[PDB]
């Protein structure tokens, strides 16, 4: 509904590069993806990742059932070929005739970063960037891109689940927190460069596995849905970074991505993947049970919900500012609001 | 919604006690149930059966995914603990802060009777009672509670199917009626104490199994959806009672309950259970086929439809009286209307 | 619904005679079918195929769960018996009482032809006929009725797929066309007696199987959805006829019928059936991908789309004429419009 | 085991012609079949149906995964081509070299008759013929070949089930016999030309469907597993022929064939197919329950079992005679033994 | 069993390191594997990969259902702890008593190499080594370990399929060879250091995909089941290495491993993985059809089968030498037999 239009102005991940390469035996795509209820197709056309509407201009077949040919995407039905700008450049049935002026499909800003493919549906405000991942190009850290995981929950509810200090004791007792560490601190939160920044020192000496990323937590949250969590672990005295971002596929579904990086990397990737998967399996049934899918005004917050409250407040401001136009939105997103004592 | 609001004032069964005990290994619940399209949770807190909306006040997680701890139902997400009145009495994240006054969920009338759990969503008219089961506390009779059975049919259509004299010869020829006995009598019907009361002396000497409850039929039907049928059986000269009641789960679904009692009880419970299941299997495809799900005004009645006609008329009066308020509803439900020669 | 009302005036196939005879052990039906989102029942009563709304006038049970009893269709619930005109002639519960005037269900035109059962929902314009199959009662030809095939695509899109000259090279390269023969001719198209008639000499010497019906193509397309394609095959110098017609089951679905006839018939029926199934398997994914299901005004045509363009034009004229009434519709359907040199 | 060797000398059906044509899109086969635990392949090579062992001489691949090429069967692995005599005639890898003398596979006598494909594994005694079907080439009769049906029972037990007069009342009460007609007559049985011949006049006026083939029964049973039953029906005064034969696939499995012919043929084939399928569904669970699969010496016969007793006696004689050689076997099979008063 | 005993003297791969790390959340195992019908367990104890019989000495529980605890493998039933030598070092029920001398399980050679785990069941001849992979520690090459693929075919038949020059034209026509290139050369074969070495210049200019490893083929085949194929590709003038090895799981099954390395590595791993999977899908049905599973003496060879013929000859020599003992086996395996012009 109208509520969601403002989200079209952000970059969202739609697939891993691995998913694109696996989709078709050519390794070039095409791959069908869905973002904010739009049916799109991604393909590697020459040196560029390209996103188009997954709908041929001729007779509305899905281009995602087609083939990459040179630097073009060829429709399966009558072979029309589309260039990187979504323009048809070949109509095989009519090689001599002029190509109709309207023989084109919409294309969208599309970039690879961190091993994911990102799409921005509306670029007209031109003030948003791909989220920040702190571990990129840090040679001290081994990076693992997990396979995406799908939840029957919204990106807003997923974000709040990831940053929620209060649930660890109840949803993750064997795994992330002691069940008796249920009272979290109230942390200062800064807005800077379109990111929420805040720091949380979790309890020490908790009976949790050594591969649990538990320690001093530094969050950099690129609004609206990306979370970069840098952990200085207590047990190993080493850096562990979690980068989690949700693709808002439609009104009730998320395709979620986790990339994690670690300084101590002589151990098995699957030690960590299995642990992450366990954490997600603990969250999933409870988060999918939340109803209605979008948080209504009747939910009852407590002081420990500060992160959730401030998140909802900023999202509300972004939605209102989007209605006022590009300049208002840019200010709402990028104006600093500092409440900690840190330098910037 | 509007057409069904009056049904919120009655007691409806939502599960058997056995279902509640089996739902969770604690034997205390919780169990998710649905009544009139409302999502509810049932649990046993101490000596009390409780029913609440299945939605935590904090972040809307389902309490039915939580845990009973003595006299509390604990939400699975952040561990809020609700007492028997639906009030949160512990917020683990803020154990010293005052609990918000809004931290409460709607609590509904919930009572065990006859081995079923009954819920009344609205008690404001204070004039409805749990349906009458004649065999309760008759020490002459052995009582068996069947597992519930789900039909893709409404409670009104199920009620009419149960009391329909004309269909026996076509739906139950091997089983309840001779295929020749298609013409039923037109019987007097009395309203008394919120019940329809009527008697039907079925045909004798029909080629049906001895466990068929066929004989003199005395109906006591607690409006809107319960039927107590006392059979003085021809074949065994002994009493057999069928108590059938439909939970209106939503606009197209019923969860149905059968409790039956018998005076001759030296035989197997499963002789009777299998017979009841055969009868229901004969009804099910035809009743599920009726469309639209609610009887529309264009259905064509004949004189043999008296029970159906009178039932529809009383339901319409109750709907209309509910709009006029508590006193009008009490009169529509509880005023006597006597057609027969009996006194009550 | 509103856009589709004009389609109710045509004869559409709903099942094969084989399907009707297999539906029930009596071989007389009843069989439930769906046409233009209407739920219907088909049965053979005496010598007549009948079609009625699949909904008893009494309590709305499905007559398709009932039984043919001589010259009657009997409802399963209370045994009301309907004659070939849809009128109830027996109410078993009240066999002496007058039958209500309202005890009737809607009866529709229903006729067997070519081994299919055809239904016309609206006969008020009295100007449509069952489509033309040229091989009927041609003793030189062996006729095979294939089993129906269901597609998640509309009847309009299926028709255009069948008559589309341009896609053969991309969808059927191994099978019907050389992949290099992508440029089709622009052929004259005649409207005559409610049929599109046109001829297409396909390319010779293509590397296609001997059982591929490739040759001189003569189309007689009974509007709106039936195609009679007479092929004078290059490879065998013999006649092969394809008759394809789509049942518009609802807004997203077709039940499609293929009947084929051949002059050289000493070979296996299954050589041809397997080839037809291969062609259909090649088309199915691409046609089911077209979205939205109904072609929007934004589709971009090229000159090679003449058949599709002219088809859409005639359908629009018929939809417009239907709003103006019976004589306007008759004119739009049956007036001749001749482009070619041929004489009719 | 050794018990079964004698069965290799008879013709057995292995598939319908329809199954062969459907197996491969060429309609020529190949089709894998199994007979007396031998893995065979059938193909149409030119004008001939050919059966070979399903095992290439080169590297033991299954020829049934190959292709018919001209009048040869081509192995899928390295393309060796086998002629109608099982001889390899092309080794693609070594076109100039002589083909090895041992490059051949066993072939077996293979013929089409009545729309089935028949194989005789051992032709060395040269005294057996394909079973007799009385309706072949009788233009008064419409013939229907049913799809094969598979049972977990032996061909001997299937034969005895088909000719058993005593079970109709218990396995087929609604369907073939009145439940009170349980006492059958003791009929004379003749051996003539390798066939058991006997006649049985079933009870009249039984409450069975009109499509039930009930009447005067004349059996011609080509030993060991084929039954030709000619029924002069009581209800319709018309001829109905049932031809049933079992393929002994292995020690515990049969692939069974039914062909039926009828003089009154204006009705639906599927009336009869559905009835036959119902009969088979009534027999199947009981016959599959018989254990051990081969009848042991401890079974207890009664006088009503005459047909079964005489069948087992003749099979025993054939098994013993096979051990004594070709002349003894020919006499055991073809010597007449007459006990009725009929002409031959 | 008897025929296969000699295979116990070689190193066979049983799982990838990835499979071991994924088996249990600890990433240390245990993992159940099967080799030559032996049930084994693999675990990482400290720095060592260990393999034991998967059967506790106490009450025969599977150790693969247990847990790694530091330098011990702990049985799930009564917690006996086994050291890297298969000796029990803790009996929790009797922690003071002497541990029985019989409280030990069989321990087998187990080593990681190339990302696979290798087991040698019998080390008594002390003359076999883990197979040679030429790309190991070649920094010019990117290495990809595929997931294992399981075939219902033996290791011998899989080896012959991989090195078979003749089948490419029939099994892989679109994919590896022109269908016309059916005649292979007869190449010299050298035995050196327990390897078969031979070179094959495949045909140039074939219509095969660019990612097809087609070019100059140099085989180094570590007996009995590992093949190292170095391809100097015609199409890219670059090195591509295929390392394929079969685990003989039991008498009918192989778990197969492919590792591939490539010099031009800027392209997608999944271009190559998809192509390898296509090749394997083309081979699988034909190789699984070969019967009996072990090649019998009756198979008929042609001159083009030189590689297969020489392979079977060497395997027979090794089986014969094994019966004569350690020094005979060492000689048969490691003595050089040079046919070519090359120098080693
Ligand atoms: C929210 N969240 C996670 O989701 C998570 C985690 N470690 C692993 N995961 C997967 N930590 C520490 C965490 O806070
Ligand atoms: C409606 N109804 C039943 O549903 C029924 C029954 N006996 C068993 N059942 C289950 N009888 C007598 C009956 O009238
Ligand atoms: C559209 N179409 C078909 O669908 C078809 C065909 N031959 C078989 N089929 C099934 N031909 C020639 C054809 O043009
Ligand atoms: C054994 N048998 C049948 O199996 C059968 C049948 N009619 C149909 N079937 C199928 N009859 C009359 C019969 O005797
Ligand atoms: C046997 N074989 C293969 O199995 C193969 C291959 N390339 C990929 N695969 C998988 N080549 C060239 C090959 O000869
Ligand atoms: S629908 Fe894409 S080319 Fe025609
Ligand atoms: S949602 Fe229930 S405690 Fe938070
Ligand atoms: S619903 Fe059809 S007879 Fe009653
Ligand atoms: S296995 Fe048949 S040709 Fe080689
Ligand atoms: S069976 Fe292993 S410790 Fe007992
Ligand atoms: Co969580
Ligand atoms: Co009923
Ligand atoms: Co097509
Ligand atoms: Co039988
Ligand atoms: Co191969």
């Amino acid at each position: 509904n109208d509520e969601r239009e403002y989200l079209r102005h952000f970059w969202h991940p739609v697939c891993t590069v691995t998913e694109l390469e696996k989709a078709h035996p050519s390794s070039l795509g095409p791959l069908a993806v869905k973002l904010l209820n739009e049916q799109l197709v991604v393909a590697k056309l020459g040196d560029e990742y390209v996103a188009m509407r997954d709908r041929c201009a001729h007779r509305s077949a899905k281009l995602s059932l087609g083939t990459v040919s040179g630097n073009r995407l060829q429709c399966p039905y009558h072979g029309w070929q589309y260039d990187t700008h979504g323009a048809c450049q070949l109509v095989p049935a009519c090689p001599n005739s002029p190509i109709p002026n309207k023989a084109k499909v919409d294309r969208f800003d599309c970039e690879e970063r961190y091993g994911l493919i990102w799409i921005r549906l509306d670029s007209s405000f031109d003030c948003t960037e791909i989220p920040y991942f702190s571990a990129a190009n840090d040679p001290r850290l081994r990076i693992v891109i997990q396979e995406p995981y799908w939840w029957d929950a919204t990106a807003e509810r997923r974000w709040e689940n990831f940053t929620d200090f209060s649930h660890f004791a109840f949803i993750h007792p064997g795994t992330l927190f002691d069940p008796n560490n249920a009272e979290p601190p109230i942390v200062p939160m800064d807005r800077f460069n379109g990111q929420f920044r805040f720091v949380y020192d979790t309890p020490e000496d908790m009976a949790v596995p050594n591969q649990a990323p538990i320690g001093s937590f530094s969050y950099t949250c690129s609004m609206p849905f990306a979370i970069n969590l840098e952990v200085s672990k207590y047990s190993s005295s080493s850096l562990h970074v979690l980068f989690n971002v949700s693709c808002p596929v439609d009104s009730h579904t998320t395709k979620n991505f986790l990339i994690f990086a670690r300084e101590q990397s002589d151990d098995s990737d699957y030690l960590h993947i299995a642990f992450n998967d366990l954490v997600f399996a603990e969250d999933k049934p409870v988060i999918e049970s939340q109803w209605p899918k979008d948080a209504p005004a009747d939910e009852v917050s407590v002081v420990a919900d500060k992160v959730s409250i401030q998140y909802r407040k900023w999202l509300r401001e972004l939605k209102e500012a989007h209605k006022e136009g590009s300049q208002a939105f840019r200010s709402a997103l990028l104006d600093p609001v500092i409440e900690s004592d840190r330098s910037y």
